[PDB]
């Protein structure tokens, strides 16, 4: 059966919501509240999606965001508690809520290396998730990193781009998922360093701290750069050689040094991947090959769609109505 709601007026608009989501206080600005699932005894967000169906653009959107959500089923990977509507039929259907976990902090004195392997580990194994499904992040960063007290992770989908693979900072487009090995190793840097690994002032000044620490493109990455404007301003540059990490994340651990080396590397096709980062000694303590799980596949047939914003609609109703909770 359908759950008796609640009306409140909170965040300038009106909530209304199942009676099991109790003491609901506004956390940002759509706009999301903190809440008491009473049902399950859970801290939860709820979201209230702004605008959801306004435009073409804006459903596709709530369409894909629900998608998502609703097919992200790991320990390391937000997923979706709960999906409603108020709203008793399509025609009625105008409002979404979102309900996930609420998790107290994001990753944004030194943390110890059983505690940086304990958080890389988790991130590498909600990322070999997520790439198994062929889904790429492409702004993974601190803030889009939750823990808890246990320092257990989630990665979340939610200006800074410290942390972007420079083939994104360069228009490259098809991207590999290891645009997102890039981002480990900076967030991976920083928990060993405790300073921002690339803090550039712009994104020039950001690929010149890259290119100081990796070194310029070697003849063999050249072959592969198709832009020919691209090809003429790299080789113009002064040859510099790749930094000796070591000399780099002074009195870090030897392992971490060489997996950093792996992952920091320009050309994306030579960069270790999740699945083959999982079995690198660093994380030895952790790993567990039975237990490093993978996706199902995920349809993404919708983004070659071009529909009406009933359609999609209609779409995201039929994916409400379809929600089963974990
Ligand atoms: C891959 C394409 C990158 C284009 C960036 C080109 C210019 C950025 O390079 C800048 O310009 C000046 C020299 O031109 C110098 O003062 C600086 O070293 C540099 O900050
Ligand atoms: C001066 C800064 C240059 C940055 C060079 C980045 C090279 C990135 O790596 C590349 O990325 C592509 C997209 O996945 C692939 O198609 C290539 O095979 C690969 O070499």
């Amino acid at each position: 059966e359908r759950p008796t709601f609640y009306r409140q007026e909170l965040n300038k608009t009106i909530w209304e919501v199942p009676e099991r989501y109790q003491n609901l206080s506004p956390v940002g600005s759509g706009s999301v509240c903190a809440a008491f699932d009473t049902k399950t005894g859970l801290r939860v967000a709820v979201k209230k999606l702004s605008r959801p169906f306004q435009s073409i653009i804006h459903a596709k959107r709530t369409y894909r965001e629900l998608r998502l959500l609703k097919h992200m089923k790991h320990e390391n990977v937000i997923g979706l508690l709960d999906v409603f509507t108020p709203a008793r039929s399509l025609e009625e259907f105008n409002d979404v809520y979102l309900v996930t976990h609420l998790m107290g902090a994001d990753l944004n004195q030194k943390l110890t290396d059983d505690h940086v392997q304990f958080l890389i580990y988790q991130i590498l194994r909600g990322l070999k998730y997520i790439h198994s499904a062929d889904i790429i992040h492409r702004d993974l960063k601190p803030s889009n990193l939750a823990v808890n007290e246990d320092c257990e992770l989630k990665i979340l989908d939610f200006a800074t781009r410290w942390y972007r693979a420079p083939e994104i900072m360069l228009n490259w487009m098809h991207y590999n998922q290891t645009v997102d090995i890039w981002s480990v190793g900076c967030i991976m840097a920083e928990l060993l360093t405790g300073r921002t690994l690339f803090p550039g002032t712009d994104h020039i000044d950001q690929l010149k701290l890259i290119l100081r620490l990796v070194g310029t493109p070697g003849a063999e990455l050249l072959k592969k750069i198709s832009s020919e404007s691209a090809r003429n301003y790299i080789q113009s540059l002064t040859q510099m050689p790749k930094m000796n990490f070591a000399n780099v994340f002074i009195g870090a651990n030897p392992l971490a040094v060489d997996l950093l080396e792996k992952m920091l590397v320009l050309d994306s096709d030579k960069r270790i991947t999740a699945a083959q980062a999982l079995a690198h000694a660093y994380f030895a303590q952790y790993h567990d090959p039975d237990d490093e799980p993978v996706a199902d596949p995920y349809d993404q047939s919708f983004e070659s769609r071009d529909l009406l914003i009933d359609e999609w609609k209609s779409l995201t109703y039929d994916e409400v109505i379809s929600f089963v909770p974990p």
